[PDB]
């Protein structure tokens, strides 16, 4: 094997930007893991396994470690892969040798890039795919109910996708957390980019605040990658001086580099971006029976299929209707890119993804009465090991499922489709305020609703 | 000890991007501290992605031509057999040897030996790895590596502050080959008409090495007849004779094989070619390898979010290969499955993944499953829908494929010129496409 | 655990009778293993992993041990079977400790009788007989990657049968090569019958010339266990010598005694064989848009199912014509039956499970437009561990396929029936000249197809 980091790392969270939210949540853990002494025997506690969701480069690894190096043990970081690509029974023999290495340092940190390569199981992958995941997995969950007190330590996860994961690593007393992190936040990109800029001069004409104001995009990693890179154009011209248009250029060549191919969100997968994150907004957004909540952006990335999970996986009891609503809000994307553009639409899934599934679910398991009782033709069960759903029914009823299932989301559909259109001017609106601004708080929101401007001062 | 390396490119033919996009790596290799406290930085290390003898090593040390600096070589397999912890303290001695050098190249070899996924081999690995690691900005150093799959190098080693980075080197051309034989004309004379200049083309899909061993054989051919020079035939036999044994190693493929390929890449590459609302890409060639690999990756990592007749374009296109084939051809076809196995997995998608709107809709039927080690759907529908799935992709498909094959039919010279050219001069590139699209030939140009 | 036969065994290709490719095909294997050095680092190389196909008693064993008594190194032995019926986990260990032991000779031979016992895999036979033979067979991968040079060593493996074998075991670095051997060649029995003919005497009448030529059947141990045979019966009558019929007779118990029943090649299983191999061979033979090639015989037995097989695993792409024409010449076999013989037929199966998957595909993977158009409702992939064939389609469709397959076939034999019959005479001619004297090359075979004879003098 694993890497450890000798007795500290550098960095910190003064060397971080932006994300509050992430940095203070976490705080209890940083200083807690100052002192754990004092501090189990007072009746408090922690979460002592965390993940964060995020991008690639959007500062995970980065945040870990301010935290590592900063309330501050050993880093000991390995990356979740590392493992599954080994064979029967060694995968397990290791995870346990990771820890036992990261385990002597009281307090200490295990962060895992990519713990992707564990939580998921099945039945369907079957043969290649299946055992050992789970296998060496609960090796780690194992680990992590095999504790008590004494040691203080933190395994922090990073990936860009939450589910993935089996909810089994949600559990209280190892991971028992989500925190998110959009880092593309105007300001952030300035004080990001900034601190990158350094090592390098600038052509006074270089403002930060209008490179940054400029670039979204876009995030931590993609920045610095795109600032080295500007360094670099005149460092192989054995030139000396950046001008803001080198950093910029930078940006594009940056901008059309990623993957293998052409890919760049232009000046419109920003605004079809917009134009749907408006008409969820929009949607959710009604009266008189409304239904949903309120917070608008652009570039979250992990959550927008927070809905049911978030608050699906620990309990409370939804209103039929609600959920209808909700689906109809789901289906809004997809509406308001259809209303306004070429009547050409875009591979933007998951939000169908989730409504069929809230729907499939609406018949099947929680009874809502179609043409089919309150009986249940879905079970779904949590159990310590298990935690997952399948299911018996007949081809002929999986079959009416179907058919209902695309009639309930079509209606739907259709439904919100019309009510978007019917408030279309306000569609655009907000659609557009946002492309160019890229954030709303809910009130001032629904305030570029009423027709009426605002800004604040800065 | 260790001065003036080798060559240069000056003595390396074609695979230009490449180094140019070498030439800031050579560069900090002369200029090193004028980073540092200039704050800027460099790709650490670097890996090559081609065949054998495609000239690899070759340029892996001709940029010390130009970046002119000790270039130092240690290979893979040496590492392996060794003993333990041997098979560590060598790479260990390896590199503090190739260090304050600072500026300077230090050459891997046949990683494989070394860049896998029970003890030595890996210690070698977690060696390499920890120095690399165990470094530092200030430091100036360029690591070289080459290897002709990067699949099966343990993808640890493709980390960042590692190898984040490579480039694939295409081994032959119509004209690279050429230009090889060229930079190794010199030494010897000879009588014939040719140049080289068809000797390339007589020489099939063909690579640097296999040409240059090759031709000093061919000189040999000469000298023992009592050689003074050699002749177009002598070199020519030397080639289709030293060739039969890859031909038990390696693929010859047929003056018709040939043709249907360069028909196939030409209905392709047309398809993505067209006017008045439509959408597509370009660049093209014939590679009688890398091509049949050059295809599972793009799958693996397939992404982005795109529009949805695009989709249907797309489709358009692969379909179009075929098309292309059936239309200019005999009329018989022949084991193109890719082509069809992804319009198919479109279309399939389509219907059941991203809303659109056959008589399926805005409903969510497979999902699909993601990250890497896999990624890919599972499927969630009963036998009618399934049934219709079927059916309906079976239409979206039949469908593009009749009117791909419309636009090839029609637009059938440029299919043919296309096709022709790139037939017999193995590769186009960008430009030149349009040309060869448009009553507008080619002369011998630069 | 396994078997070391320590420091040379005896035996060598003077100890071989025929099989001239097979030998020289096999010759820098042995003596470059008797240089590994000086020749690893010339640039040139080695299989390094190696098989064979034959019957049982061809003279596999023989061979290999032929091998490495000449080019020579301890010929170390195991079987397959040694493995799988091992317990869980414990079967990799030992392909290893079997390695390590024959590793240490550098240069060394593994010969395996009988692979069978591993390659193959699945998610069928589920539950017991799936696991571990791809498991402890890629520890026996793992092994093979798990080279470079320095050591000179050959894998060597025999099975009466390609197939059973995962295709992950002919990727080159490990055995990535066929040499299949039918020994029973009339010169080939000749030779062979004498050198083990002679630790007994003989009656002067015996002339081993026309025993072998009457033998055919046959193979190398069938023979040699005839003879031993005929010595015993004249050893245990307090005997002495043994005229041609004792040796004979001895031809006739071994000819009922295999298997556990009377199972005999009799005057006819010959003759229907000899107008199959004719129906195939004529089948392959026409003009005008011929598609097939040729090489004739009796006795090969591994092969027949090669069309595809062994060039489909390369690459080339194939005409849909062909494609055709050579479903028919599969089907030839049985059309042949039918025609010449008493309306009952014979359970020779291979041909029809050929022909029926080269339509099964024509339908499904490649583009061939039946009532199913260019659409791929056939995936297979060769993934490293992988390389097998599964796939997608519904109910109906899959239905829709049984459908058209049975017609491509059954109309394409319908073909090659009339065809055949049409050519009948000949085919009288062909199967006959054979099933007497047992092998043809293309040109004569051709010949005795004009209608004009020919034999060589001999
Ligand atoms: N908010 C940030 N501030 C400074 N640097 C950042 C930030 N976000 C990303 N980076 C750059 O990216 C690196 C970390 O990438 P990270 O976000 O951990 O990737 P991932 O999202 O896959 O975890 C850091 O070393 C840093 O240079
Ligand atoms: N572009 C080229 N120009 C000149 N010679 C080349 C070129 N490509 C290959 N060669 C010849 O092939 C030989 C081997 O090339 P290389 O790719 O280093 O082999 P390997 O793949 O075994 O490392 C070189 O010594 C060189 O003479
Ligand atoms: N060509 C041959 N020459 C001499 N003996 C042979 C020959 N073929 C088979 N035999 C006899 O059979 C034995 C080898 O059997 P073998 O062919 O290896 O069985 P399998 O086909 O199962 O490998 C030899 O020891 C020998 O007695």
């Amino acid at each position: 094997r694993a890497r450890v980091l000798t007795e500290a790392p550098k960095v910190t969270f003064k060397d971080v930007a932006g994300a509050e939210e992430a940095k203070e949540e976490l705080k209890e853990i940083v200083e807690f893991l100052k002192n754990p002494s004092r501090f189990h025997e007072m009746g408090a506690r922690i979460p002592k396994g965390v993940l964060l969701v995020g991008p690639p480069g959007v500062g995970k690894t980065h945040l870990a470690r301010a935290v590592a190096g900063e309330a501050r043990v050993p880093f000991i970081t390995a990356s979740g892969s590392d493992f599954v690509e080994m064979f029967v029974g060694v995968g397990a023999a290791r995870v346990r040798d990771l820890f036992e290495t990261a385990k002597r340092h009281a307090p200490c940190i295990v962060f895992i890039d990519e713990i992707d390569a564990v939580g998921r199981k099945r039945g369907s992958g079957v043969g290649g795919g299946n055992d050992e995941r789970e296998q060496t997995l609960n090796q780690l969950l194992v680990e992590m109910d095999g504790f008590e007190k004494d040691t203080a330590i933190v395994v922090m996860a990073a990936t860009n996708r939450p589910d993935i994961l089996d909810p089994a690593l949600l559990r209280p007393g190892r991971f028992d957390r989500q925190i998110a992190i959009d880092a593309p936040d105007v300001k952030g990109r300035e004080q990001i980019l900034r601190i990158h800029a350094r090592g390098k001069p600038l052509a006074e004409d270089v403002d930060l605040a209008l490179l940054a104001k400029r670039t979204p995009g876009f995030v931590g990693a993609d920045l610095e990658n795109l600032l080295n890179e500007a360094a670099l154009l005149a460092a192989r011209e054995g030139r000396r001086k950046i001008t803001m248009k080198d950093l910029e250029e930078a940006a594009d060549r940056v901008m059309m580099l990623p993957a293998k191919k052409s890919l760049v969100l232009s000046p419109r997968d920003r605004r079809i971006t917009a134009y749907h994150e408006a008409g969820h907004a929009l949607a959710a957004h009604f009266l008189e029976h409304a239904d949903g909540v309120h917070k608008v952006t652009i570039v979250p990335r992990g959550r927008a299929l927070g809905f049911m999970m978030p608050r699906r996986e620990d309990m409370l009891h939804w209103s039929r209707k609600r959920l209808l609503d909700q689906i109809a809000v789901a289906l809004a994307g997809r509406a308001a890119e259809e209303i306004v553009f070429d009547d050409v639409t875009t591979g933007a899934e998951n939000d169908f993804r989730q409504a069929t599934e809230l729907a499939r679910r609406m018949i099947t398991e929680w009874g809502m009465h179609p043409e089919f009782g309150p009986v249940a033709y879905a079970v779904r069960e949590d159990t310590y090991l298990g935690g997952y759903d399948v299911r018996q029914y007949s081809e002929e009823t999986a079959k009416r499922i179907d058919e209902a299932v695309r009639r309930l989301i079509e209606e739907q559909y259709q439904r919100v489709k019309a009510l978007l259109l019917e408030k279309r001017e306000v569609l655009e609106r907000v659609a557009e305020t946002l492309l160019e601004r890229e954030t709303l708080t809910a009130e001032e929101f629904q305030r570029v609703v009423e027709g009426l401007p605002l800004e604040a001062p800065e």
